[PDB]
């Protein structure tokens, strides 16, 4: 948190614009002949901005709301926030910034599966098969990236670098 | 919301405080010799008169920890626990269960937190609306079919701070 | 939060329940002729033992809410958790466990403000003048303690002994 | 809630667009010489898109963070701010402001955190229905008394997800 740094390019702006209208495509045919209500779900706060971008390439009429987790050295996944709306009967989709360990990412699966909706997704920016720490079923994913130190596009770094229009890669100096 | 009507005594102060400490002995009883931390979780916010009584009656070294939950509808998180219960001995401290859709959504979340024991304590059981078999191991009393309150119980957010439990009756 | 100690019996449970009952007596004529609507509001967790014995000596028809506020150095004073009913143009009388600082009682008595009540007095069980970091306006105290290191009723030490019916002070070792 | 409708464009995404470039370049040049902390905040749900348009234009290191408020009655807070704001340049994040009860509020209980200094960001500004006239220091667009929809905007839940900012016309 206290380090000296710099910050480069590894996923440039148009190379996220562009991946993100390929993910709204394969999303929208998986659910275009559904006929529930659909529901994209985001995880704050790295979620926010992948969000506005996704569900404006999703083609098909759904709801947009949020809830917070709680952040952790091992400890209960709590709800800072849940959900404004209800989910039962409809097709819901988890919208996350970057799965690395999918502790909380599991945790979250299963506090809204008890809701009975009608199907239950979760659609990811980025992905780290390295560091899984439990196997969550992830139905789209944006980017596989090594286990490298990204920040921008929602990620931070001691509350840094979430307003990068660009996922980048900070170098400890 | 806005009927006229009376309250009419069910249950006694006297009453609920003797059933009180006998549930405190039945309880400190079963969780004497766990060996594991144990707490006691309730719901906001009917419960939080039957929590400060009930848990002075139990002999144990426990926890106290409170969570608020919603309402049919889905039942979501407006309050989560500020404490870990994983590998703890849990028990739910309610007032009153009715239908127990409530009881029953709450315990599910809790149980995927991993606890060693999860069980619930009710002080009013009103099995004649039950529409959910809920399995509670401590009951205080069970009641007929009336609209109760008193002891944090509400009707129309009134009455929460009367010392025993009583009864709604409407006027003709 | 891990050291040898044992705890004594500062303030009997007799006593408690006795200066309660004079505390219910003066809270009751206070607000026995007001007409407005009243509320006693408890900050959780500390306030639940004292909440639940107080609004019982209260011979006021009153209802019964709560609030929990962000515990830490120095941070800003945050919701975790507002109120469940409106209080614009009641009675508020909010019942805390203990003054120290009074630092987070004095910030929750200006958000509450704002919502415009008829009246707002703050009444807390033990009070130590000594710890006054900030002047706030208490019209109810039940027991003026030195800066004792005390336990029981609602207030813990590393989660332990809120259940207690005594206040007792904790014996280093 | 269930009525019969049609949603006509009152804004285009491309207007949109290159307006809240505008607004990047007057926010980012009111605070980069400030030499404290900014932090945006955005009030969910309504104003997730347009933040996230927003801070992208906004060439100062800042950070991000949400509240979600209330609703006549008082206004609540459900979900509070994850970090602090004590001396720092806050910039307050909206949708669209109609009466501006909630933002009004919303100000008042971020000025008692003391930030060095509080302002307000709206995109959709309509002043034929201000009650109270809270102080705006940025305003993408005056509107005119339409029911506007899009852009993290809903109607009944609806329509949130609409790149462009359109209103709802009833049918006869
Ligand atoms: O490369 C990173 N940059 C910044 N943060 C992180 C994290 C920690 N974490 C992000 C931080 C969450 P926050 O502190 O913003 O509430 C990712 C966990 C997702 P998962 O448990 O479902 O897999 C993991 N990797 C990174
Ligand atoms: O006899 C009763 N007296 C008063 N209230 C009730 C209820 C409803 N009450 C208890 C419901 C228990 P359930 O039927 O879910 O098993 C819910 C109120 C929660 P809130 O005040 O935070 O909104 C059910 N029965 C009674
Ligand atoms: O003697 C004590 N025992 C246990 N805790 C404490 C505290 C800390 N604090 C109690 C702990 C709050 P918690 O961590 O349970 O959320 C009292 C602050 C009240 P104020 O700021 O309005 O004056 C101060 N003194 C004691
Ligand atoms: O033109 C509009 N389109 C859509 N909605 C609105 C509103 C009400 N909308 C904005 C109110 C702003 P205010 O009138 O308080 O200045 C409140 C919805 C909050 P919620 O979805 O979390 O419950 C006011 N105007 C419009
Ligand atoms: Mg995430
Ligand atoms: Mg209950
Ligand atoms: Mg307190
Ligand atoms: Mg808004």
């Amino acid at each position: 948190r206290d380090m000296k740094h710099t910050v480069e390019v590894m996923i440039p702006e148009a190379e996220i614009k562009a991946r993100i209208a390929e993910l709204g495509r394969q999303i929208t045919e998986r659910y275009k002949d559904s006929g529930s209500d659909m529901v994209l779900v985001g995880l704050l706060r790295g979620s926010f901005m992948f969000m506005a971008d996704l569900c404006r390439e999703v083609q098909v009429s759904h709801e947009v709301d949020f809830m917070t987790a709680s952040s952790y050295t091992t400890r209960d996944v709590k709800i800072l926030k849940d959900l404004d709306e209800d989910i039962r009967g409809k097709d819901v989709l988890i919208v996350e910034d970057i799965i690395d360990s999918g502790n909380t990412l599991s945790k979250v699966r299963e506090i809204l599966s008890l809701r009975e909706p009608k199907s239950l997704a979760i659609c990811t920016l980025l992905d780290k098969p390295s560091r899984r720490e439990v196997n969550v079923p992830v139905e789209f994913i944006g980017f596989s990236i090594p286990d490298e130190f990204v920040v921008g596009y929602g990620i931070d770094y001691a509350q840094r670098y979430r307003h990068l229009p660009y996922i980048g890669k900070v170098i400890l100096l």
